[PDB]
């Protein structure tokens, strides 16, 4: 393996529109969540990290934190309400917030750049944006590569022009990351190298 082993215990936040959107049935949405989570582990392999579902979180009454159209606005809610309440459900290193909200400008998805591990910023919001699983899945494990240091694929720096961390999805998605992503890996854990993601469940 090119990486040394890693672990991402995960927790999932499923808000009440997508709840609405997938007929109040929990069974569906949790099946579903876990077909992502089945995608985003197949897409770490490559970057030897073990992905889990710690946690999933249903909101299946109302919505605790206002999921607007500005998502990194709605990240920075979710971020503040993970760490005050999330965490204190069940301890996991990274969390997302799915959402059939109508991002504005047609954007999927927003995450914090190198936070992983962190209480507040370990947290990324993401469009469920299509009804393929995969084409979901893929728009999450690029905001968790923002979130383990990685920036936008860049021709100059590495070919592929469809990989996971392109600037933007298309239907030709891969679901490989590129050289540039591993790169950026490869500085994340050499220059931050959170503790969290060293510890196996």
């Amino acid at each position: 393996q090119r990486f040394p082993q890693r672990y991402i215990e995960l927790a999932i936040v499923v808000d009440h529109g997508m709840y609405t959107k997938y007929s109040s049935n929990f069974k569906k949405i949790r099946k579903r969540v876990h077909q992502m989570v089945s995608n985003i582990n197949e897409m770490c392999r490559p970057l030897n990290i073990a992905i889990t579902l710690a946690l999933l979180d249903v909101w299946s009454e109302k919505d605790f934190i206002t999921v607007q159209a500005d998502a990194p606005t709605t990240a920075g809610l979710f971020g503040d309400w993970r760490e005050r309440v999330l965490l204190k459900k069940k301890n996991h290193d990274h969390a997302q917030l799915l959402t059939d909200t109508n991002f504005a400008r047609n954007t999927i998805g927003w995450a914090y750049v190198g936070r992983m591990c962190d209480e507040k910023y370990s947290v990324a919001v993401v469009k469920d944006h299509s009804s393929k699983v995969f084409m979901v899945a893929v728009t999450m494990t690029h905001e968790l590569g923002h979130n383990l240091g990685m920036e936008h694929d860049d021709k100059d720096k590495c070919k592929c022009d469809t990989c996971i961390m392109s600037a933007v999805i298309s239907d030709k998605q891969s679901k490989l990351f590129s050289d540039c992503s591993k790169d950026y890996y490869q500085t994340f854990l050499t220059n931050d190298n959170p503790q969290c993601i060293l510890n196996a469940p």
